[PDB]
């Protein structure tokens, strides 16, 4: 349907309503189409939980309508070729823990603060040091949380890091009790038994499956001029960015479903 | 063999022992006296409190036989061209205040914490900042200290103003009790800067070692050019 719809389809994954689609047909003004693109990208990198904040993130027209995906300049990916391509240029960049977490610093190598500090020398940090960054600690919530600050900008992350199966697992649940032929509905659910959930679901009709490549991990949220010195800014940002994970979350799982939906 | 000669002087009034009219008569090569000429510059940035540790120095050996002193790889002055020349080629960088403190930060524009917070907010930084800087703090002996980190290198500076005019005085009628080719009449040793590298870096009582260490450094080679003038 066309490669801005694609680019939309593929910003939903992380909960971005880019609006490429709608841009591309109103009347607007010659280059705020690449500038949308880039926004709408980086945001979804915010949400996607890759671990890529140190490398700069743009996407643009080609010469023979294409969507190009670069990264640090250089062009890694094309939107034509499908979302599972995206995913595997990303891979070679990425290094993730055993929870799925990026052992990557977002501000690039140097000395990274502990991620269990005292409230009270986080703070210090907070009001008078000039950038930092601190490692992974765990939050409330099974959450994950690091913080750092580049420029005038603070950056608080909340993470829960998930493969896009169990995602995909949880939407199945989701659309597999909304059926409304009650019949189809025991058959599923006894399958469901058998030969797992997905599986019994999906054998009713994915790789193309935008969000079987992408799905919503963390958030980012960021704070600015003199709330980004502000300890307590920091730790209501700290809750914010757990709600926003969870309603992002919600948002791509209901999609997902509504997907799911299609071809029973 | 005078600009070499001329060099050394101009680093003796902070006093830094460059030696490089000798280790030119050493026959060393033009590289390793480039070498010398731009440590020796940067050791006398450091204690001349003139104010400009944001912009890069360096010093430069040209065909002709000058040494050519640079400023962020611009060519600000000669050595041939006197002292003056330089005093007046650094000027319109500098930015000082009513005590005669430089006005810019180290690390360039950006945050700077106040001179006087609470050591243990000081020490945090130190253990767990990336870069940082503070400003000016009164200390004791009319002087003035400030601390910023850039890299893996600490920077602890201890500084006491005084105007080159007032030491040449003071020489001058010691020596009549016994102008404007000198360099003691534009330069002179104001400040000292020690610095801290690697783990030492990021450790809190060495950064306190480092203040008692600068502090007994400017007041000795403050007292060492007064000796040498």
């Amino acid at each position: 349907d066309g490669i801005y719809a694609a680019f939309d389809t593929l910003m939903s994954t992380a909960g971005v309503d880019s609006q490429i689609a709608a841009l591309a047909a109103s009347e607007a003004d010659a280059g705020t189409l690449d500038a949308a693109l880039t926004q709408s990208l980086q945001e979804a990198q915010g949400r996607w939980g890759l671990g890529l904040h140190h490398l700069r993130h743009e996407a643009r027209l080609t010469d023979d309508g294409d969507i190009e995906i670069l990264t640090d300049g250089r062009p890694s990916a094309r939107v034509s070729e499908g979302f599972g391509a995206l995913a595997q240029a990303y891979a070679p960049m990425q290094a993730l823990d055993e929870r799925g977490l990026s052992q990557w610093a977002a501000l690039g190598e140097g000395y990274r603060a502990p991620g269990d500090l005292p409230l009270a020398q986080l703070k210090v940090l907070i009001e008078h040091a000039r950038d930092f960054e601190t490692d992974w600690s765990a939050g409330r919530g099974e959450t994950f949380q690091r913080v750092w600050r580049k420029g005038d900008t603070l950056f608080v992350e909340v993470a829960r890091p998930a493969s896009a199966e169990a995602a995909l697992s949880k939407a199945a649940w989701k659309v597999i009790a909304s059926i409304k032929d009650r019949a189809f509905q025991r058959e599923l659910m006894r399958r469901s038994e058998k030969d797992g959930m997905l599986g019994a679901l999906l054998g009713a009709r994915l790789a193309q499956l935008p969000e079987a490549h992408f799905t919503v991990q963390a958030f980012v949220q960021t704070l600015s001029g003199a709330a980004a010195r502000n300890a307590e800014e920091y730790r209501a940002a700290l809750k914010t960015a757990a709600a926003a994970l969870e309603e992002y979350q919600g948002v791509t799982t209901r999609q997902l479903s509504e997907v799911l939906r299609h071809g029973l």
